[PDB]
């Protein structure tokens, strides 16, 4: 035991949705992988969910373990390509850090979140980056950097500077989201489909 | 249990190894990859260790997580045959069912399945019918190809699973069947070399 058995069976839950969805997709034209990363609290969740349902939760409920968001989305960067996205959402703590980063192989992209209001949230983005790194299925993967919680201008605490310097630094870029009210959210994910689908570079 | 922090290292330097490959596929022939599942006890662990390096261990060290051997072989089709050469990751799964999330979360990387199950534990050959179908409910395919293999058949004395209802599952699966022995080895490439079979027969006609 010492693992619920509702805590489990919730896993197992999103284990056999995302299987049914890409049995699904190997029987929309293009199915694109995002998933979510950063230190529990940061966000992740709240901001998948204000993304895809354009609502936010004020009250905290930790991710247990793994879940996943859905969403159908048009591209564009001349003509439409229609897609459907799946938007990994990891657990941010230590006890789910394996589960976490096994579903790290499976994203094309990464939105990093660290919490503007919360400086570790900054730090531990160097460890994060080349865990990043370390267990992609691909030796350059996109990531996008969210200073999340900007609508928290009143108890913010990185610099921008400092975190665009950082930014800058890995060559990634830059959103100061607010999962509260959408700020850059849309914008900061659509940058990364961006990066995505410019990454199939014909040659 | 919930899992001990270097039971964590372990898990990690796992998938560590585990992108380390994947990424030395663009950067063989082809990459096969299938897991091995079934209770705890049932010589998973054995199983792959016999084939990889044709040793085995007897006392149990029950995997932590997941582990995965690797092997290069060369494969030839089944009459005619030309050797394409494979790059095998065999992943191995613990049973407890204490990872039994992080061992399902796998079954996506998959090709094909070893069930296993003990021929001298009755409980492991039962238990089979819910191991199929939660290789029917997580893998990426569907209709995975598995291969159903009765470990231990070097006990004899110890066993105690009827050979014939073993085979009546089976082909009620139409998933073939293999009595074999991670202690001897009997089996252990034949059933091997067929999961290998159904599979390079799949990409075949994909
Ligand atoms: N003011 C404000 N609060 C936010 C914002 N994003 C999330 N929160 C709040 O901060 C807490 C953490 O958000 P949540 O999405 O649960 O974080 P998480 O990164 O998924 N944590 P975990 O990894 O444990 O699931 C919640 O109480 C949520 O309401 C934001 O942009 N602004
Ligand atoms: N005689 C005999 N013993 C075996 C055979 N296969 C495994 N065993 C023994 O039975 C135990 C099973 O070990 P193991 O191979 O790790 O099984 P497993 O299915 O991987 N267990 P776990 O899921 O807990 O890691 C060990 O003590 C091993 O020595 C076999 O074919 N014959
Ligand atoms: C740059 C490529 C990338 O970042 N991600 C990526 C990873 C995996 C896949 S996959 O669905 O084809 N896949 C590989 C092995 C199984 C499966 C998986 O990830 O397990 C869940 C596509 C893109
Ligand atoms: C039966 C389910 C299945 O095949 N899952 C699966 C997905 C991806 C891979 S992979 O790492 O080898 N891979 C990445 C690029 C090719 C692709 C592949 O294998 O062919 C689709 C393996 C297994
Ligand atoms: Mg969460
Ligand atoms: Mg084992």
């Amino acid at each position: 035991s010492f693992l619920t058995e509702e805590e489990q069976e919730a896993i197992m839950k999103v284990l056999q949705r995302d299987a049914a969805l890409k049995r699904a997709e190997e029987e929309y034209d293009y199915l694109i992988k995002f998933l979510a990363l950063g230190d529990s609290g940061v966000g992740k969740t709240s901001v998948l969910y204000q993304y895809t349902d354009g609502k936010f939760n004020s009250k905290f409920i930790t991710t247990v373990g793994i879940d996943f968001r859905e969403k159908r989305v048009v591209y564009r960067a001349g003509r439409g390509q229609r897609i459907h996205l799946q938007l990994w959402d990891t657990a941010g703590l230590e006890r789910f850090r394996s589960l976490t980063t096994a579903f790290f192989r499976d994203a094309m992209g990464f939105l990093l979140l660290f919490d503007l209001t919360n400086e570790q949230s900054f730090l531990n983005v160097r460890n994060w980056i080349s865990q990043l790194q370390m267990h992609a299925y691909c030796e350059n993967p996109d990531i996008v950097l969210c200073g999340n919680k900007s609508d928290l201008e009143d108890q913010r605490v990185v610099k921008e500077e400092e975190a665009i310097a950082l930014a800058e630094k890995y060559g990634i870029p830059y959103f100061e989201t607010s999962a509260a009210n959408g700020t850059n959210i849309s914008q900061a994910i659509e940058m990364l489909l961006d990066l995505i689908m410019k990454r199939m570079e014909r040659s």
